[PDB]
């Protein structure tokens, strides 16, 4: 284990500072002894992820917080955690030396880091790209006989995603989101602004389209990489907008349902990328359940669609994840980008930010409360301006890079994901845990596929809070919540 090295740049909390020959790591995993419990803490006042263990009492008396885990109420299954490789990501860390870049990626990918088992690759340019490419340029290439991968896929996304999968134990999903089609498949003949597909579902456009995705996957594929799902567009509701400034392609619900039902449910069960499986929507989650409806009421588009994939940026969660899940039980909800540096008063990278950090384990932990099976940052990585974005829509990132020092700043964002992406593998399951009192802490339970359990404790009050964790296979973990914590704890349960 290496510690963080700490530096402030004059905000709430520290970053840690890592170079070519120092990052801070985690000893290799180990499992708590039957009747006692790890402890992971970070808190604004510097610990990160720190490693304590106390015992499991028999018995418990108190007026104070009880949490009781109620392992027979069963939720969602995980699918699990991670981010985006874009070219801004790529870029960011192919411009470190080679010897930081692999410390970088393992802080990401290693057991010796946080587990990510997740990356979202765009399909061509988007914001954060340095330029506007699409993969068939030429006009009118219905047949996609100019079809390519440019040098952003060959040369940084594909070689960094060998290298964080090389570096993984456990196996990583990767998932793939268009931004903007060919413009000549457009009807405003624009990568940005109000367009959507010209022609209408069924036809020539919209089988090009479809046929776009397999040429994707088949060049992936010829380097060795597959899907584990697509989404059938990045923000749909955003090329219906006049003036949108990025790559986008506008969907009315009813246009996604055609288009799924018609061209790429068909295209892709045809072809031998049949397995990958397919996301609608990809978008605010102010949509649902509305989007939901119009598209998985219609049989021809539902037997298609996997799963719904939600974004945080605009964010009431009952009405929207909680309605969805009613409706439609059997279609995962994922939540597939999320992001901060939206607020107009304060800059787009805030080196130290502990608020930022909050507010991503606080969006995980409403997440996992209202049925979602994974959690997906956006940029793996920025510089200090939180770009390079060829339209300047900056925003912030977990992992800051300044090329001019081959250094890199792990945020506080870094360690909040990192308590639930560390501790929650693939198929653990949402259970139950009932406070006996009204606080003001987020937590939620789970299961491992091996039965033990994973509690996450956020505390985003100033108060320290003592509480107790009821098991009633083991006893209860006698603990506290500091003011401004995240805690993980980790116990086996036979
Ligand atoms: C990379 O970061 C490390 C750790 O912060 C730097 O190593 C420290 O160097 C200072 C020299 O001023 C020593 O006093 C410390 O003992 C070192 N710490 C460790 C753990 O080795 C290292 O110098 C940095 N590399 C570069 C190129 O700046
Ligand atoms: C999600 C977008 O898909 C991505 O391209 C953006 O860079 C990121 C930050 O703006 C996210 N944006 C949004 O969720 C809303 C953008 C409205 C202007
Ligand atoms: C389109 O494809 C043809 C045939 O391979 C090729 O000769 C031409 O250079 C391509 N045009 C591009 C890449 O702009
Ligand atoms: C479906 O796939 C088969 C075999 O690859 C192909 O011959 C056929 O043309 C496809 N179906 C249609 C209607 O194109």
């Amino acid at each position: 284990a290496r510690p963080c090295i700490p530096k402030s740049f004059g905000y709430s909390s520290v970053v840690c500072v890592c170079n070519a020959t120092y990052c801070d790591s985690f000893d290799p995993p180990t499992f708590p002894a039957l009747g006692t419990f790890s402890r992971y803490e970070s808190t604004r006042s510097g610990r990160r992820m720190e490693l304590s263990m106390g015992p499991i009492q028999a018995n418990h008396t108190g007026t104070g917080l009880l949490l009781t885990l109620q392992p027979e109420q069963k939720f969602q299954k995980v699918k699990g955690f991670g981010g985006a490789m874009t070219d801004a990501a790529a870029l960011n860390i192919l411009a470190l030396s080679p010897p930081a870049q692999n410390l970088l990626l393992k802080s990401y990918f290693s057991e010796e880091g946080i587990g990510y088992n997740i990356i979202r690759v765009p399909m061509a340019s988007c914001d954060f790209s340095i330029r506007t490419y699409t993969y068939a340029d030429t006009p009118d290439d219905f047949q996609l006989h100019n079809f390519s991968l440019p040098e952003e896929d060959t040369k940084l996304k594909i070689p960094l995603i060998h290298r964080a999968l090389q570096l993984a134990q456990r196996p990583v999903s990767l998932l793939a989101s268009p931004w903007t089609s060919p413009t000549w498949l457009k009807t405003n003949g624009a990568v940005n602004g109000k367009g959507s597909l010209k022609g209408q579902p069924g036809d020539i456009y919209h089988q090009t389209w479809a046929r776009y995705f397999v040429k994707f996957l088949d060049a992936y594929a010829e380097h060795k990489l597959q899907f584990w799902a697509v989404t059938a567009e990045n923000e749909p509701s955003a090329g219906l907008l006049s003036g949108y400034p990025f790559q986008c392609l506008g969907f009315t619900p009813e246009h996604q349902r055609d288009f799924i039902a018609r061209d790429l449910g068909p295209t892709l069960a045809n072809s031998t990328h049949h397995n990958v499986r397919l996301l609608m929507l990809d978008d605010q989650r102010l949509l649902l359940p509305h989007w939901a409806k119009v598209v998985l009421t219609d049989p021809e588009a539902a037997k298609y669609v996997h799963g719904i994939a939600v974004h945080w940026y605009l964010d009431p969660a009952k009405a929207t994840l909680g309605e969805t899940h009613r409706l439609f039980p059997n279609t995962m909800l994922f939540a597939s980008e999320a992001c901060v540096g939206s607020k107009f008063w304060e800059q787009s990278v805030r080196l130290g930010s502990w608020d930022r950090g909050m507010q991503y384990s606080h969006s995980i932990i409403t997440n996992l409360l209202y049925h979602v099976v994974g959690w997906t940052d956006w940029n793996l990585a920025l510089n200090p301006e939180g770009g390079p974005n060829w339209v300047r829509n900056f925003v912030d990132s977990p992992i800051i890079v300044d090329i001019t020092k081959d250094t890199f700043y792990k945020q506080p964002m870094f360690y909040h994901l990192g308590h639930f992406s560390k501790f929650i593998p693939e198929g653990s399951q949402r259970v139950g845990l009932v406070a006996s009192q009204k606080n003001d802490l987020d937590a939620v339970a789970l299961m491992h596929p091996d039965g033990s359990a994973v509690v996450v404790v956020l505390n985003r009050s100033s108060k320290d809070v003592p509480l107790t964790i009821k098991d009633p296979a083991v006893g209860f973990l006698e603990t506290i919540s500091p003011g401004y914590s995240i805690h993980t704890y980790l116990w086996h349960r036979q």
